[PDB]
C-alpha cells in the first residue's frame, strides 16, 4: 500500500559507510553515525508528506552501589579507565573518579521534579538539568 | 529526597564543550556531542543503581509534496543543495536529488510491517529497513 504513516524504528542499516563515504562525510562524522539507530515519523496526507527523523546512541549502562568503589570505563566520552567512589552527601549522591584527570567527579541531586547533574574535570564544570518525563 | 527513580530528560545543558576540551575529546566529537539531548533511565533500589543513558538529536523535518519539485538542503549529512522530485513508481515513492553528486536518490516503500529506504549515490547503495513500533 500507498501510506507510510506512523512512527519507524530502524532494524537495519548496511553499507551505511559506503553511502557516506561517497557524500565525502569527513571520517570522524562516520565514525559516530554508524552506530547511530533512527526513529522515523511519517504524518501522510493524500501526496502531502511530513517526516521527522532523530538518531539515537545508547550509552552503555552504569551499575553500582553506593559504598562500593567500582572501575568504570566512560567509553561514552574519552574511553579511559578511573575508580570510581559513590558516596551520599545528604540527599546529594557524590562520586569521585580516580584516574589520570585530577579533580574528576560528578555530583547528582533532585530538586522538585527536576534531576541536577554538576560534572567537573580539573577546573571545568558541566551543569546538566533533567525534568522527569 | 533521596530517590531518583525514573526516565528523565535533559532540558539544560551548560559548558559541555569545556568538560570535554577538559578530557581531550577531539574537535570533530565535540562538535556532534553538543547539539544532543540526553535521556536517563534510572533504576534504584536502596543503595544499589542503575543508569541507561541514551544521546538523541533531532534532524531537520523534510516537507514536501509528491510531484511538486522542492529545494533540500542535507544538512544531517553532506549539507550541499540539490533539487529534488519525488513521484510514485508504484507504491514506491522514488526520489531523485539533482545536485553536485551524480545519480543521486532514494527509494521508499512499505512491505508488511516494514518500511524499506533505499538511499543512493554514485554506485553506493544503502539499505535501511524500520518496523513500525
Amino acid at each position: 500500500t500507498r501510506d507510510q504513516n506512523g512512527t519507524w524504528e530502524m532494524e537495519s542499516n548496511e553499507n551505511f559507510e559506503g553511502y557516506m563515504k561517497a557524500l565525502d562525510i569527513d571520517f570522524c562524522t562516520r565514525k559516530i553515525a554508524v552506530r547511530c539507530t533512527q526513529t522515523k515519523v511519517i504524518d501522510q496526507d493524500g501526496d502531502n508528506f511530513k517526516d521527522k527523523t532523530t538518531s539515537t546512541h545508547r550509552n552503555y549502562d552504569v551499575d553500582f552501589t553506593v559504598g562500593v568503589e567500582f572501575d568504570e570505563y566512560t567509553k561514552s566520552l574519552d574511553n579511559r579507565h578511573v575508580k570510581a567512589l559513590v558516596t551520599w552527601e545528604g540527599d546529594v549522591l557524590v562520586c569521585v573518579q580516580k584516574g589520570e584527570k585530577e579533580n574528576r567527579g560528578w555530583k547528582k541531586w533532585i530538586e522538585g521534579d527536576k534531576l541536577y547533574l554538576e560534572l567537573t574535570c580539573g577546573d571545568q564544570v558541566c551543569r546538566q538539568v533533567f525534568k522527569k518525563k
